[PDB]
């Protein structure tokens, strides 16, 4: 029948979808969500054999275990065990586009498991098996007998095993197909794996059972009163003595309880559902649920007899919250939301796509600690535990159907095809039937990148029909089609329009007011965090706050999809597309996260935390205006800590308790501040600290911060008169300056400071020369390849202009002696094939104080691509342990991504000045620095810089970070100016005009001396 | 202007004059100006200017130099934005080219006198025997900033001796969204803290 090549057959003998069941036989246990004897786990060691195609599987395998098979762990992806290679492809399907057919060489995983079943389970009731996740299709045999078939890799497939099992030992045989017609609906930008990668369990239910139940909560005008409505459905034999009791608990305190026999109200001319019943419970002053305060209640559903005998119990956590769109705004419990969200794939560096509680909790904590309050299930229903955690920890979830047909041409070829409506409907309907009781889920999504087809409109309507409690969104077809209640574009920019044909990406501000538009706009994806990114992040947030209908978005995305491989000596390294022999592939585009695969933060995470703060501040005189962006909670676990410092020197600090109501304000006046001892700039820094621990944070957690320049006192006092005078020594080849223990050497042919001495030690490995380029960032590269060059990408424009091959032509080099110093003057012209790209004019003034003032003035041809930077560099001879500086820090920061950094005195080990992006590039920069100290060297001025053991050349020539090798000495890069990193997207120039080096003529000055 | 430094150095083919001033008021240093004047054997005077503006003082109306030339010519020839008066936040209509106008046209007769006649993006200015080169903004007329500031009606203005010249490295926006509250957009307020600009003065 080749059921895996027919979208008309997505399952065989599969049981209906429903909310999480456990069939407790004790109510108290259901109330506490404790383990159930009726819900067993079959996770653990299984038998597994790999085959190249289903036709290669031996018939003996159904009856008897294969001796060639290995014992492996389940759940898991067999690619992670190395049976075959995992594939990373973005848009292009991993298989030939020829729906509904798949390759004949279809990797087949044969899993089997011998397990016990107690006679008590077979003597009464129904025993079903549940597969939470099987990629991508599979057939099922129990004791040699065929049971059923299933598709859709991201939702549970359940079958009734009652007629197949026997008391004692039993053997399951599961044949998993890597590819199937269902693969055409699973073209998400991520690794292509397969296997039984989610929990497998055994559930026993009484013959007469609770087959389904829906929990709803509607409120009155001010939410002071609510009604919990619970529709319960049963299967089995109807009897008058049967009853359904639904009780609601708030902790240990029972809040309400209701009981009733089956028999619903009249529905139509044929009557009503005799097998259903709706219980309604009133609740006064309910504790509302929100990401701010995740108050949860427990709903216990009991199926029993009128005499009081319990037959079975189910239950769920209930969160009293209302989600509705009104007058253009998405409201939660009547208040307009501000989505601080992120897209999150289920990815583990070692386990692939198998999730575990530990990892889920770790992601959630990091998210809430960094001011995220929402997550989007990109792009499929998640592991069931994920919704439980979000309910409890408090995160707004967008539940997304497992539907993506990005590779099709056009994108909606399948979604507009009625013969694919069935397969699509199951992926949407079975998702709703499974998660509709989770309060964390506030929005349903019809899928991702599948264009806009009629099937979308149909399913969009189906949801609005079955579940009115949640809005429905979908981005395909233009982000604003008839299949979405929310304008949810991906990578739409703040002010810049991208008028693509048929599916343009308008600036979000303009989008809201297009003629006739009135819906709220929340980007389903924005701020592509690939590599050194998130430049311009602060621009979205400024907009979200000013525009009521710009209600935020979900950053793309949470964690890099890098995998772990081992080298020749067992050393692990982060691998990406193509590193497994997988081809065609999309290399590093699988790494777009705010954190590395191991959950170690990327520098951009801190920018997100800052911009996403819940407290806004304003300064006026000595009064700080604190404004809360919370919608429901008072600042009951926050205190404001202020600190005034002069050029890094702490001059005064204090603490004030924060007592601000949601959306309210608090005025805090600072004490009379004492005038600073010397000259310099006074800086004010405030921080919001949570004194007490929470479920998601430790005591002392900093949730927000801000800075302001206070009084500045310009130094107007001339330094002491030098004692000695620098001596100049002109020679055919050099201009040497001597001053005590110091020696400066300027090569007259190159016109560069080729060397410096402090006593007997040389200070340079490579001369100090100008630099106008940088090792290409992922955003500089885009989709350009050696095979497919993108002339539009920044990297290509620089290469094409000769920026990386520019050779300096010495125009002038003269030496002059002053009354108290030696003045060296140079002028270089960088040219490429007769084109003068840049002209550098400098003057070095070495005085008796032993200081070398470097004054630089650059000219950049208006018709050459704006340069990546304008500074100097050199390979210092020394290698120190610490790096001390006065500027923006402590973490890496760039022009368009430095709002999170603060100005102060920072001190870090040299290694922290290097950001280990898997794909190497220019990194570690720190802007707005007035003083830098390394070893015996000190540079002063107003510049940005990066210092490490890796030269820009090595960084741009190396593909993986583990292949880098510390160079001799330390490479220093001091820039007077540096281009922005961009990041609105990573496949087209995204550096905003204000952050491009286009002034034409640049000036900057540095002073080098001993610390 | 409090003088902090004024030195002279004889070079291989020129004389270098270095100065440093600090403008104060009530013991507060508003701005600091550092310059060097380089005069070579060609008779050209290269002026390098680097200013510091206290971050806590209101952003200055402009950053440049001014003086009253003894000269009084009839024409003003320049290579920059023109031919009409243009300011940083109102120069889109101006075009870059070689303009040549009568001195009076370098003056805008606003009934209520104020700073006027400026021209931006100028790389070369020619007046009488003088020529200034660089990348500056400028206005030139027979009325001083002081007279314009103290005179209520344009008909009460009297032509001063010689010609008043204002060469700006940077000039604040004029604004206009309204005329009863600060309206100069942030990007047009001189708030960088440190400014640099250079000029070359010569004859012919
Ligand atoms: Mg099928
Ligand atoms: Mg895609
Ligand atoms: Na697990
Ligand atoms: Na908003
Ligand atoms: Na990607
Ligand atoms: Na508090
Ligand atoms: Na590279
Ligand atoms: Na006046």
């Amino acid at each position: 029948r080749r059921d895996w090549e027919n979208p008309g057959v997505t399952q065989l003998n599969r049981l209906a979808a429903h909310p999480p069941f456990a069939s407790w036989r004790n109510s108290e246990e259901a109330r506490t969500d404790r383990p159930s004897q009726q819900l067993r786990s079959l996770n653990g060691e299984w038998r597994f054999a790999w085959f190249p195609a289903p036709e290669a599987v031996p018939e003996s395998w159904l009856e008897c275990d294969l001796p060639e098979a290995d014992t492996v762990v389940v759940p898991s992806n067999w690619q992670m065990h190395g049976y075959d290679a995992p594939i990373y492809t973005n848009v292009t399907y991993p298989i030939t586009v020829n729906p509904p057919f798949v390759p004949t060489e279809n990797p087949t995983g044969c899993y089997s498991l011998t397990f016990n079943v107690d006679e008590s389970w077979l003597q009464e009731g129904q025993t079903r098996i549940i597969f939470d996740g099987v990629n991508s299709a599979f057939h099922l045999w129990c004791n040699g007998r065929w049971v059923g078939y299933g598709q859709d890799s991201r939702l549970p497939s359940e079958f009734d095993l009652s007629a197949f099992l026997r008391a004692g030992e039993n053997r399951l045989a599961v044949m998993v197909l890597r590819w199937s017609d269902g693969s055409y609906l699973e073209d998400q930008d991520m690794w292509r794996m397969s296997g039984i990668f989610r929990d497998v369990s055994l559930l026993h239910k009484p013959t007469t059972q609770i087959s389904d139940f829906h929990v709803a909560t509607r409120f009155n005008d001010d939410f002071s009163r609510a009604v919990l409505e619970a529709e319960v459905q049963m299967c089995g034999e109807l009897r008058d003595y049967l009853r359904v009791t639904v009780s609601l608990w708030q902790g240990e305190t029972q809040v309400a309880s209701g009981t009733a026999p089956f028999g619903g109200e009249i529905i139509d001319e044929r009557g009503g559902y005799a097998d259903r019943v709706t219980l309604r419970l009133n609740v006064e002053n309910p504790k509302l649920w929100s990401a701010e305060i995740p108050n949860l209640y427990r709903a216990v559903v009991e199926l029993h007899t009128a005499d009081g005998t319990l037959i079975e119990a189910e239950a769920c956590d209930v969160g009293f919250r209302e989600v509705r769109i009104e007058n253009g705004l998405l409201l939660l419990n009547g208040k307009p939301l501000l989505i601080r969200g992120v897209n999150r794939h289920e990815h583990h560096p070692l386990h692939g796509q198998v999730m575990d509680e530990q990892t889920m909790v770790q992601d959630i904590l990091l998210m809430k600690q960094n001011n995220f309050n929402a997550v989007r299930c990109s792009h499929y229903p998640n592991h069931p535990l994920w919704y439980t955690l979000c309910d409890r920890y408090g995160l707004y979830v967008v539940d997304e159907a497992n539907i993506e047909t990005h590779g099709m041409v056009p994108m909606n070829r399948l979604t507009d095809d009625p013969r694919w409506l069935p397969a699509m409907s199951e992926r949407v309907t079975r998702m709703v039937q499974r998660d509709r009781n989770h309060p964390s889920v506030i929005i349903w999504s019809l899928g991702n990148e599948s264009g806009h087809g009629a099937n979308h409109d149909a399913l969009y309507r189906w949801i609005k029909s079955v579940d009115p409690s949640r809005p429905v969104q979908y981005e395909g077809g233009g982000a604003d089609t008839t299949a979405t209640d929310i304008i949810c574009p991906m990578y739409a920019r703040v002010d810049e329009d991208q008028p693509f044909p048929a599916v343009p990406k308008w600036s979000i501000k303009k989008w809201l007011s297009l003629p006739g538009e009135t819906r709220p706009l929340i980007l389903c994806e924005y701020a592509h965090a690939m590599g050194n990114s998130l430049g311009g992040f602060a621009k979205y947030w400024q907009a979200f706050r000013q525009y009521p209908r710009l209600q935020g978005g979900f950053v793309w995305d949470w964690v890099d999809q890098s995998l772990i491989k081992y080298d020749e000596n067992g050393n692990p390294w982060s691998a990406y597309g193509g590193d497994f022999g997988d081809t065609p592939n999309d290399a590093q585009f699988c790494m777009n996260g705010l954190v590395f695969a191991d959950r170690t933060p990327h520098p951009a995470l801190t920018e997100a935390k800052h911009q996403q703060q819940f407290f806004q501040f304003r300064l006026s005189g000595q009064t700080i205006e604190v404004t809360s962006e919370y919608l429901f909670r008072h600042s009951d676990n926050e205190l404001l800590h202020w600190m005034v410092a002069l050029d890094g020197k702490p001059l005064a600090s204090g603490e004030v308790p924060l007592d601000v109501a949601p959306q309210g304000k608090q005025l805090i006046e600072l004490p009379e501040l004492p005038q600073p001892e010397s000259a310099g700039q006074l800086w004010l820094t405030v921080r919001v600290v949570q004194p007490n621990a929470t479920a998601w944070s430790e005591a002392g957690h900093i949730s927000a911060w801000q800075q302001w320049r206070l009084a500045e006192n310009l130094s107007v006092t001339l330094p002491a008169a030098s004692h000695a005078i620098p001596h100049l020594t002109t020679s055919e080849m050099d201009f040497c300056i001597e001053l005590g223990n110091k020696r400066w050497q300027f090569n007259r042919q190159s016109g560069f400071l080729s060397q410096m001495w402090i006593g007997d030690k040389k200070q340079l490995l490579t001369p100090l020369r100008d630099q106008f380029t940088r090792a290409p960032l992922d955003n500089d590269i885009g989709v350009s390849e050696a095979t497919r060059i993108d002339p539009n990408a920044w990297v290509e424009r620089w290469k094409a202009a000769g920026h990386y091959q520019a050779e300096a032509a010495l125009l002038q080099c003269t030496a002059d002696t002053l009354a108290d110093a030696v003045l060296i003057t140079t002028a270089h012209a960088w040219q490429h094939q007769g084109k003068t790209l840049f002209i550098s004019r400098k003057t070095y003034r070495i005085d008796g104080s032993g200081q070398m003032a470097i004054t630089v003035d650059v000219e950049v041809a208006s018709d050459t691509p704006h340069p990546a930077r304008i500074g100097l560099n050199c390979q210092l001879a020394q290698v120190a342990e610490r790096v001390n500086w006065l500027g923006l820090g402590p973490q890496e920061n760039y022009p368009d991504r430095l709002t999170a950094a603060c100005f102060d005195r920072w001190d870090l080990p040299l290694s922290d000045m290097y950001t280990p992006y898997v794909f190497p590039s220019e990194n570690g920069l720190r802007c707005g620095t007035r003083e830098l100290n390394y070893g015996p060297h000190q540079w002063r001025g107003d510049f940005q810089f990066n210092i490490s053991r890796y030269s820009q050349q090595q960084l741009m020539e190396t593909s993986h970070r583990h292949l880098l090798h510390a160079e001799e000495g330390t490479w220093l890069n001091i820039d007077g100016f540096h281009m922005g990193i961009g990041g609105d997207d990573s496949w087209s120039p995204s550096v905003s005009a204000e952050f491009q080096l286009s002034a034409g003529r640049y000036h900057y000055q540095l002073v080098w001396c001993q610390k």
